[PDB]
């Protein structure tokens, strides 16, 4: 509300926030206010979510799906400017299909000049990925052509999450 006034404004911004199913999403959402949304459904079993907030556009949806689905992403680059990237923390075993599938996403063509917050979410539980092996386990530190950074997160109690939002609205262009 003024929190998310004072930082997004009258803003103009096309953001993508994706990650694995589990990672935290929805939450996020719901822990902004951001309770209303307009589900989109492309094929059987892709659900995309289109978040408004004044001259702000979030359009989410999970990775992590069957390949053949994968081309109609696509479809929502065209114009976006940032990438937030949810990645559960806790769930290690997951770790490197989610490095595989950010780096499928900002490989594309249309995907050139997004700069990527990630969400590194989850840090209240047993032994969570600490943002430091989060940078190396996604592969981040090896990415010399853009702007990134990682945000620790507990999207439950809500920490973090203005924090990563203004880094985001600070760096875009
Ligand atoms: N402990 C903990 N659980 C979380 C956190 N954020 C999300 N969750 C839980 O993880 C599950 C998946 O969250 P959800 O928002 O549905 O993920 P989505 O599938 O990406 O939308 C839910 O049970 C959430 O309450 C967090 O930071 N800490
Ligand atoms: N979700």
């Amino acid at each position: 509300g003024k929190v998310l006034s004072k930082i997004f404004g009258n803003k103009e911004m096309r953001i993508l926030m994706l990650g694995l199913d589990a990672a935290g999403k929805t939450t996020i959402l719901y822990k902004l206010k951001l309770g209303q949304s307009v589900t989109t459904i492309p094929t059987v079993g892709f659900n995309v979510e289109t978040v408004t907030y004044k001259n702000v556009k979030f359009n989410v949806w999970d990775v992590g799906g069957q390949d053949k689905i994968r081309p109609l992403w696509r479809h929502y680059y065209t114009g976006t400017q940032g990438l937030i990237f949810v990645v559960d923390c806790a769930d290690r075993d997951r770790i490197d299909e989610a490095r595989q599938e950010l780096h499928r996403i900002i490989n594309d063509r249309e995907m050139r000049d997004a700069i990527i917050l990630i969400f590194a979410n989850k840090q209240d539980l047993p032994d969570a990925m600490k943002p430091h092996e989060i940078q190396e386990k996604l592969g981040l530190t090896r990415i010399r052509d853009r702007n990134w950074y990682v945000q620790p997160s507990c999207a439950t109690s809500g920490d973090g999450l203005y924090e990563g939002l203004t880094w985001l609205t600070s760096n875009y262009k």
